[PDB]
Order: structure tokens, then sequence, then C-alpha cells
RNA sequence: AAAAAA
RNA sequence: AAAAAA
RNA sequence: AAAAAA
């Protein structure tokens, strides 16, 4: 089993807005498309690739 | 054994109040609802989902 | 299945200009010659050898 | 065979005061009350979690 | 198959001068002597042992 | 074949009197008593454990 | 020990 | 989101 | 390349 799996894909398929907070504390904002063991694809304005080991902490805007 | 998930799961299930430190130093304060071999899952306003790997202390409230 | 893989693929075949982000905020630019398991080539004024644990994003310059 | 398992046995057994200097180069101290493969449990007024992860160094305030 | 240590093995044959930049942003300068799974040997004045865990980039003062 | 293992343990039997610098530029100072897998013994007033996942070179005093 | 420098 | 404090 | 911002 997991966690951090169904916590994301519910995001994704909510499509509700997230912030993904960085291990240097930059906050990056958007939206979860994908994303596999090792990154999460988040679309603003475009598409980029955040690998997970740079991420602190995942935040809804909105409960889940 | 394990030290980690026991530790964890008592602050989880006594509802008690944490203060996890990133590597980065912020401290974010809330409750463990779950947590797994990688995330952990922190109450406050919202449910957080916090890597592991981001964090160096978790620290409890009261003693448990 | 994978994520990161065709993602940087295509990057990579469409001669796509990316920055990227490192864990502690420097911004890289150029384009990517090719990658691997743990680093990805990067070419500008020459081509750096950049380690992916020292990566935090992946951002296309147009979308893909 | 092991070196890190029998130099926090000993802090941990003759109840020595430590300081622990994380990755951020903070510095916590307090006495190492038991540990893991992944975590540390350090006693003050209370205890607290400590990923190794997040851990520099673990000093001594005398010799073993 | 791999590209990471092709790519050294080449800055270490031609005797080429790299800048191993770490993850802190502090840069490095020397020769690659030699390496393996996870370090990297670097000669200037003396050899040092620089991890690779700690590196961000390694790049050429010359294309390969 | 390894490189690491040869390199800490000639510095631990001639005596050599080494640089730690960790992720974080902080430089730590003294002789390396032995070393795991994970972990590297340090000798100045007394021994403190280094995390070698928090060092980023070993830099000798004189060359070996 | 900056609830966090797109 | 300091192309980068030997 | 701050022997180290409970």
């Amino acid at each position: 089993q997991s966690l951090q799996d169904p916590f994301l894909n519910a995001l994704r398929r909510e499509r509700v807005p997230v912030s993904i907070y960085l291990v240097n504390g930059i906050k990056l904002q958007g939206q979860i498309e994908s994303f596999d063991q090792f990154v999460i694809l988040l679309k603003n304005t475009v598409s980029q690739m955040v690998y997970k080991h740079a991420i602190s902490t995942v935040v809804p805007s909105r409960p889940v």
C-alpha cells in the first residue's frame, strides 16, 4: 500500500490548485498534471518537471 | 526493531500537536493524521503532505 | 510507467531550451544533449554534467 | 559489523550529554535515549525525533 | 550502460581542467584524477576527495 | 574497485590531519580514527561522529 | 530551528 | 527560483 | 568552503 499516491492522485483527479514548497523554501504553484516514483509534473502556464527529492510539502489550496 | 513508527503512531492516536522542523529550519505545526514510508500527513487548516526527506525533527508539544 | 524519461526525451529530440533549477535556486540554461539514470548533459557554451540529485525542476521555454 | 551503532549505544548507555548538529548548522542538545536505522530519539525537557539524514555530526561533551 | 562514467573518464584521460560546483554553490577547481561510484578525486595542489552527492555540476573549461 | 576506502584508510594509518568540509561549508578539522559505510570518526579535542552524507570534501593537509 | 523569496 | 562565495 | 543561529 501507500498514502503518497492516493493523496496526489486526488489533487490530480480534482484539478485542485496546489502549492509545492521546495527544500529551499521556494513555493511553486499550479496543478498536479501527473507523477511517477521520482517526479511530479506541475502545470501552470507551462508544465514543468519537479523532482520529489527537492520537495518539502505539497499543500492544497482547499481540503481533500 | 522500528522506533520511528511507534513514536509517530503515538502522536497520531493521542492527537498530540507537534512541531515538524524542516531541513531548512522552517517549523510546521499541526497534527499527524497518518504517514507511510516516505511521507507524513499533517493537519492544521488543511492537510499538507510533508516528505520525510525534508524533515529534521518531529517535536511533541506535551510528553507522550 | 515512467514519466521522467519521456519528458526529458522530448526536450532532447525537439531541441527545446530549458531552465534547470538547482536545489539552491541557481538557474542553469541550455539544452539537453542526453541523460542517464543519475545525470543530465546540458549544452550551452559547453556541455556540463548536471547531477539529478542537485535538481529541483526542469522548465521548458515553450510548451512541448 | 558497524561503527555508528557502538558509538551511539555508548552515549546512550553512559547517559553522556551530546550535541547533534544538523545539516543546516542548527545545534540540538540532549541525550541519546534510543535510535534505529533512520532516526535518533533525543531527550531534553522532551523527547524529540531526529531523522539521521538531517544530521551532520554527533559530538559528545566528553570523550568515550 | 551509462553516461556519467564516459564523461568523467574523458576529462580524466585528457587532463582537462574542470570546475566542480557543489550543492552549496562553492566552486572547486582542478582535474579529475580518478573516481568511483560515490566519490571523485580532484587534483590541484593537493588531491582531495569529493563525495558525488555534494556535487551540482561538473563543467569542463573546454569542450569534449 | 573502491577509491573511497583506500584514500580514507591512508589518512587514517598515516595520522594525516584533514579538513572535512560539510555540505554547508563548515570546515571540521582533526584526524580520522576510523570510519564505516555511513560515518567517519574524527578526532580533535574529542571524537565526533560525522555522517558521510553531510560531507562535501575530505582534504588532506600534506599530500599522501 | 524565519508556515515557507516561481 | 542569485550560470554558481576553494 | 562561517568547529557549526533549539
